[PDB]
């Protein structure tokens, strides 16, 4: 019996309009073009031999307007002119002589651990896929990027407007991945420079595994629901110790409880029985937590909820 | 140490431009408008209380082409003038007055057991979300869609072409979806009215687990990888046996022997091996073998390999 539950991802198109490729000099990777504006990370300044100590301040001064080619390369092809510079944290603002036609109703927003965005990877300013994450708690992203897609953008949308959430930046030890804000911030503690850095561990999402138990009682299967109940204070107690985000209830989560009469503790209690082990048993195909949906994702696929 | 996998969807906002509401009677559901043409089910010729036993060429010979009302919603909104319909299987091709402006360079395809393709889910003639599925052996995708999903559409892309294999018509009882190629036969041997349907048995794809099985030992996983082997045509007979695929080996497979060194008679050995049980040990973060990645998607999302 399958959930119903898919990877799902916004629709791409208004986010593709905007990619556009960047080059300053040797160095080459994407943007993102909105206004009269073009973002791209910083590091497309740094020669190859130097990604290990840069200093992006005396980076900045040695460019000029020309120091940058920007081209977009789909639909209707364009090279903008670029009429000034600037940088914002890990990334670049370069100011261009064209408003981009097809800016779409945006705002720049942080997400949050455990929230889901949509990814449109690029490879020279040209869109090649589209995903879904959930960020991580330790502020990576468990993505799929190659050399080439840094400027590739992570975003969320309410209603028409486009919400710009991600830069991508780089690729950890572990295979996960991390990036910007549009505010210039990197997520979490990473530094964009090429060298080995401190990951932090990563937990189970517990507000997520409490939607993925919603979406099997949705389902039809509920073997785990018992009279038995753990209160969010004490679930986040024992998560402190355990590896699990502290539990923080939404209207969400709550019209899920609504819709199948069983209550955010039941499954609190639930899951640290599952923690535990499964005992043979599965759950909506699987012998293990799944923390990769969130509650509004079942909410919209489910009951059409949004 | 994430594998690099995601479930990664072609940008869809080529796809987008071409998704109509087609409305007939108090029907309605989603179509696909390329040139001068309109696809979509043919079931939104038929009244609510008939979908049981529809007389679907009767129904046909009562429409005029007044009786069909499209409207593109995003983009430039436009309503389109019918003025032709024909019934192909159990599609509509609907003639409108209005060439697409938007249509892209396109074909049509069949998708086959195993294969990776993208869709477009829309609602009302508005796109709403994109993800990624295989289809199943039993010619069912484990899908998302609500009432109102009909006539979304799931597509490949080779170069700037985009091959469109999925026109979705149907949920069954186990919550997995299907629907027609736009031949305007089904998938499978289901029918497309509301009568519940035999649907066959599913089978694990022994190409995507081989896939996967390369995917882990490209990340380093190897622990399952012995000189023993067992070739095609005797893991072929095993295969019947325990509910998997024939295994049939392609080019994308052969690069992946390549790159790793690993022969596919050493992973279908180590299929028949891990079939009867991991012994607690894990393989790219799972208990279980995972057929829904294909080589191609190993090939193109860890090495960059179109
Ligand atoms: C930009 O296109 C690129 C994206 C990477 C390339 C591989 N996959 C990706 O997502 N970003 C970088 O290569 C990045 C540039 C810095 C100046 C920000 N470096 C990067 O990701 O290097 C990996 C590190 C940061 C050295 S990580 O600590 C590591 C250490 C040892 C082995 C592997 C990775
Ligand atoms: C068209 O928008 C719609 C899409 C469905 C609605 C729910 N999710 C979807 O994917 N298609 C239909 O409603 C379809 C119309 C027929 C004329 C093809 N019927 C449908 O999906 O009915 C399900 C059956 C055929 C009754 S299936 O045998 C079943 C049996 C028992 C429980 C559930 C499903």
């Amino acid at each position: 019996h399958h959930s119903g539950l898919v990877k799902m991802s916004h629709p791409s198109g208004d986010v593709e309009a905007c990619m556009v490729q960047v080059t300053c000099g040797s160095m080459t990777l994407n943007g993102l073009w909105l206004d009269n504006t073009v973002w791209c990370p910083r590091h497309v300044m740094c020669p190859a031999d130097q990604l290990s100590d840069p200093n992006y301040d005396a980076l900045l001064i040695s460019m000029t307007n020309h120091s940058f080619s920007v081209q977009k390369h789909i639909g209707a092809p364009a090279n903008l002119r670029v009429v000034g510079h600037a940088m914002q944290g890990t990334l670049l603002k370069l100011t261009v002589d064209v408003a981009n036609p097809s800016t779409p109703a945006y705002t720049f927003t942080t997400v949050k651990p455990g929230a889901a965005f949509s990814v449109l990877a690029c490879y020279n300013g040209r869109p090649t896929g589209t995903f879904t994450v959930v960020m991580r708690p330790n502020y990576t992203i468990k993505g799929s990027f190659l050399c080439g897609s840094c400027g590739s953008v992570g975003y969320t949308k309410e209603g028409s407007v486009i919400n710009f959430c991600y830069m991508h930046q780089m690729e950890l030890a572990n295979g996960t991945h991390t990036g910007s804000a549009f505010d210039g911030t990197m997520y979490g503690a990473f530094m964009d420079k090429q060298v080995h850095q401190v990951q932090l561990t990563d937990k189970y999402c517990s507000v997520n595994v409490v939607a993925w138990l919603y979406a099997a009682i949705l389902n039809g299967c509920a073997w785990f629901v018992k009279p038995n109940r753990t209160s969010v204070v004490s679930f986040n107690e024992w998560a402190l110790a355990n590896q699990f985000t502290e539990f923080v209830g939404t209207q969400s989560v709550d019209m899920l409880a609504v819709k199948t009469g069983v209550a955010i503790e039941q499954l609190l209690y639930a899951i640290q029985q599952l923690y535990t082990g499964f005992q043979g048993k599965q759950i909506l195909g699987s012998t293990m937590l799944e923390d990769e949906f969130t509650p509004e994702d079942v909410n919209m696929q489910i009951m059409g909820v949004v």
